[PDB]
């Protein structure tokens, strides 16, 4: 049974602790947070073997097989490296690193230590996205894909740390674009990126970008748009569409649950908006890919099944994003090398 | 670990066999069918310990804890009774019985043998329906429920046995109305039915009803409509709405997956319609409540946890349907006793 | 140019006055209301030739060709009869009469005086409903219709007069069922009703019914449901569906405008709900059939074109409703004669 | 009464002829086409005073007040100029010109002859778009707009002339982008474009672009996307969304009619797709803005009311598109001057 430690007992510590507690092949062994009280609380909610106040002792404890890192972005690099050196397998929430060189360093490392390194690209394990991908891959029906667009918009992360560059490593392009890039590439069966073009906005007053458009040109001729926002009210939106020479496919995560409700007051267990017509969620964690993702990882560790979707994909997406940042700065379409296309 | 036998290796044998193979607390031990080849097919598909050609030997085998009965409706009664007598726990696909007295007999028989009897009201375990129910139960927001309507329509069951009365026990009202009634009652927290009114149609030519409307009046004042059809082209529809003094809630199972696709041809693993704009399914079996239902039953048998939604609910719905059949015959709104309002 | 008088300058006086003011073949000549100030206001809004304080003088004035009666239901009968006797053509808002015998009396009368009598079944002139009907009539595609359902729900009429039986003539079955029955019959090309079955509710506390289901059996085998409510929050709903042996057709009036908006506050020109996700309206009057309806009537009067959809249809629907009331009272399915089917 | 001539009796000649025949303040006086038979067809369909075989005689006839030009794009410039010189008011289908200089020339020429020149930006007169614009303009509710995206996709124009550069003047970016740009600018109350960035595709084989993305940066900080395609199967899509600091607004023209239908075959007067689930149209011409646009123009000519949306807006959009073509060539974000940001 894969013995698991959660590192950072906030929102995603919580989600991963739920999924782990429910997996018959794993045991939620430990929870650690800089804030010992948040660690104890989460340890009790999901019946963890214990709360570990010490990172040092955590890493030394040979009873742990795997660490799930759900701390702020800027910590991911250092914490994952220490972890892999200590001999633990590691699942890191996105973004795996804050730059391509950070990511590449972790990949090098995991391999040196013969450990599983996985990253939190949960959507790529969302069952409705898995289906979407099979439909685009049905060449008789869909023909050849030529457009893919992934939209990811919300009213922005609440946590204080997501507003500082050192702790967040970036604004909306990094926070949400990682997911969108990775979804475009994967929806097209790991398509090779030839060029990248991006423009960023700062919508909210005085700074990290809170909105972005990034466009990729792929080898096979197709074009990928990633449209990403921290400044969209009205409820999170996660949608994709793919268009081929014969077909079309659309995916809708948050308004594709087939539930609607209306109240004046607001329903007790419905996030936002509260009042009026809403689209309540059912099994949002599963729908979003977290159970399958973590299940894949538990399986990789439990018995050396390499990962369907590996950290090389995180390197690729990191390069895209870094090239996007630079495309914006220079107002130009760019190769991943960084050089202008012309 | 709960050792399981599937009886009837057709479409729902297939579904239950999938759910059982995937449950860590159970083992798919056997598959049996009148057609030994269909049983072997399914046994291999889901890695069943074995294919049992013999009903007799199936029921005698003390390695089996639980039977799932997925045969034609007319057989359910007889098969479930023999099964409970043989000492096995049993989950029967709907409709549990073909009449209220058949259903009552099974419930009481299960009790005699101290067995868990469950029935296949899978939608009552559908996670999106469970969530719809919580929202209607949120009184501050929803207020008091006064209308519930469940719609269940398809182009009708293809199997020959579903067209004959003896093997099917009834037409669309029994086939689909069982689900719809049971959902109206449950969405309103086991609401008491005071009257029943129904009209049936024969749309497709020379006979079992193809289409029906059944309406219930509940104790609290609310009205429930069940609108049910074997003659709707264009893709199955499963749908509910509940309306209160303050709120509204709507549930859409098959066109509420958040997936759409278009092709001229038709996509490989997408049902009907094939061509043009479709609404592909993801995790249909889960979404429909089968995993949670069978899970509930596995749990009841395995670690003696009583069933959340028991077979008395099948008796209640059976009475509603039998009163609906009679309402139609007499052109009158009726009490469950059978007497006219 | 057809010279028009509006009688009752409230909400529907307002709508009809707009449509009339915009019709090149008519002239908004006069507005009359028991409340002379409401008449003057509406006369000014839509540039009416004058405000007429006297019903007597209104009816005697030979400059008026047509009267549009937008007063409370209970007045329709008497006002339309006086009008037709005075020699005026008449368009009466629904329900044309409060009972079948009232309606039959008006039909008799209009014919005696060789006048056009029309009733406010506007939806039957809604362009999206006209299309729906053509699609069901396309027998190759649709086959034979076997189900039609029309749903009509709102949070109920606000006017004081709609709560008293003498002034309203009935509750939700009469107010909304008239529209629904008439839509079912017309969507099926004037289908003959064989039986009627209905059950009514009183949802709001202490009385007129505020919710109803009525079901019709038609000659050709099809079944019609009319589901009608004064107790549905969240915005008016007007939907229909028709199902045949080959086809299906769905119509959505209020959430089929293809406009959506979100705000916290509420948009200035959007009715209800105010806040959160709404479905704003564009050209609601036209979409609802009022321009076409009134246009048909203006044409019938302007040049004796008999009406596509005549007051005989109002008699038929009145009989259905009266039979529905009785079906409810007796708990039985009934023939229009009133006799039980068995 | 405004006496009107239609030039080019194909699809849009047909549409404009319908709108004109129905306007009480105008008279459909003439129809002309290179193909005299197509002109006669259309003249009879909409009861035109006559079919004019001769362009020369058409322009000389002093009974005509206004010409509507619905010929292939390459002809617009020449035909509109001859028309304005002949003393006629003119409405030209998009794209008004094939380049900014062509457009500028016409505007100035119209002025010399004191004529109304309008262009076919019909969607800017679409009642549901007019309403979308009012909601974005409601500052308390919407806040400040920061994103606008207009999507315009179809399976591409069937006419041969639209595949050749000389007759079409451009591919999808010019054909559909003109509409999309003009809608982004107008939905934001005539927002000033500061930069333009675009990438084009050739999806269908050996050439004019089939597909494009064009992005504008506006003065106020907002960003506009125009996503345009000749290679999308499954039915035309026209769609916009605008996102502010507080609100959101979404507009859907072709799948926002509130009509759906299913058949195995296909419904008589329903376009593409034919079979399976479709979204039948009602009043498409009105919904698309043609009646209000032509009404505006009839009014301008008839009773000297200036145009709400004038041809300067066609110049602005033409500059955006020409800068987009150049952006694509150079792989760079560009100012309208042509210079790199
Ligand atoms: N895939 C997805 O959908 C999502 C991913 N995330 C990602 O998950 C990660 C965590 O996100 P959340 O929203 O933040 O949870 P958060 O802000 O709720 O929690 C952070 C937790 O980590 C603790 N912490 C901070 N620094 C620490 C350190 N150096 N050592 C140990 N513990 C420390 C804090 O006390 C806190 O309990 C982020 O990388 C974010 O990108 C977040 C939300 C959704
Ligand atoms: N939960 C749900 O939504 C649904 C439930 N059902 C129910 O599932 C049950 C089975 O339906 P399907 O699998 O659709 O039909 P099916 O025809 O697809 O399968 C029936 C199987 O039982 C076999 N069989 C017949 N006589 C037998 C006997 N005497 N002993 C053993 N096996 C025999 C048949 O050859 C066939 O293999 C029915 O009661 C139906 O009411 C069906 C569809 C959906
Ligand atoms: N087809 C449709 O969608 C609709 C139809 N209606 C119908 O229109 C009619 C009027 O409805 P509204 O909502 O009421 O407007 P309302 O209540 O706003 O106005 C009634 C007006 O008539 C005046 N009035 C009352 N009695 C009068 C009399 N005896 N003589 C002259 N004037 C008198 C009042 O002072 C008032 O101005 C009703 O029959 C109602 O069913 C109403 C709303 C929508
Ligand atoms: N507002 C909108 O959304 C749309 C606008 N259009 C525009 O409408 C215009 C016409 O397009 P369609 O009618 O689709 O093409 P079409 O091919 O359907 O019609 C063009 C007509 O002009 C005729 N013609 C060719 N050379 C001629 C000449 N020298 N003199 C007179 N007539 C001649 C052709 O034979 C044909 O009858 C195009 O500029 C296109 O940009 C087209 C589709 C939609
Ligand atoms: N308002 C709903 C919800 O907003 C936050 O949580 C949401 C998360 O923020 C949201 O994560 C998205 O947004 C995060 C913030 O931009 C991204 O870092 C992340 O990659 C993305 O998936 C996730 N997919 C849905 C989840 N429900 C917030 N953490 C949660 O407590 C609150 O209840
Ligand atoms: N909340 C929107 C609106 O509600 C009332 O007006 C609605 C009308 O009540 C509504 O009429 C429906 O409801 C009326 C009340 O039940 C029925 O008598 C009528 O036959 C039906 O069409 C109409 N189709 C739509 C119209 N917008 C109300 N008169 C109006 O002022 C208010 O602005």
């Amino acid at each position: 049974p894969v013995r698991v430690g959660v590192v950072g007992a906030g929102f995603m510590g919580g989600v991963h602790a739920e999924v782990v507690a429910a997996h018959p092949g794993a045991r939620l062994e430990a929870v650690h947070d800089l804030d010992p009280a948040a660690a104890r609380d989460l340890a009790e909610r999901f019946r963890a073997e214990r709360a570990e106040p010490s990172w040092a002792d955590l890493l030394a404890d040979p009873a742990i097989d795997l660490l799930i890192i759900t701390t702020p972005n800027g910590l991911h690099h250092r914490q994952a490296a220490e972890a892999l050196r200590a001999g633990k397998h590691v699942l890191v929430e996105k973004p795996l690193g804050v730059t391509p060189e950070q990511v590449a360093e972790l990949v090098e490392l995991a391999g040196r230590h013969d450990r599983v390194l996985a990253h939190g690209s949960n959507f790529v394990h969302s069952p409705k996205f898995v289906r979407a991908r099979q439909l685009v891959a049905d060449t008789e029906a869909f023909g050849r894909p030529h457009l893919v667009r992934v939209v990811f918009r919300n009213s922005g992360p609440e946590a204080a740390w997501a507003a500082s560059k050192d702790l967040a490593g970036g604004g909306a392009l990094l926070d949400l674009g990682c997911h969108a890039v990775e979804l475009c590439r994967w929806l097209l069966d790991g398509a090779d990126v030839e060029s990248v073009s991006a423009r960023l906005q700062r919508v909210r007053p005085p700074a990290l970008e809170d909105q972005a458009l990034l466009v990729m040109e792929f080898a096979d001729g197709a074009v990928g748009q990633c449209d990403v926002s921290w400044v969209t009210q009205g409820g999170e939106q996660v949608t994709a569409e793919i268009i081929g020479t014969k077909g079309r496919v659309e995916v809708d995560l948050w308004t594709g649950m087939g539930l609607r409700a209306y109240s004046d007051k607001g329903y007790q267990d419905v996030w936002d908006p509260e009042q009026g017509w809403v689209h309540p969620e059912w099994e949002w964690i599963r729908a979003s890919g977290y159970y399958h993702q973590d299940g894949t990882v538990i399986e990789a560790v439990g018995q050396g099944i390499p990962l369907t979707h590996g950290p090389a994909e995180a390197l690729a997406s990191a390069r895209v994003l870094a090239t996007g940042y630079r495309s914006h700065a220079e107002g130009r379409v760019l190769r991943l090398s960084g050089a202008p296309v012309g």
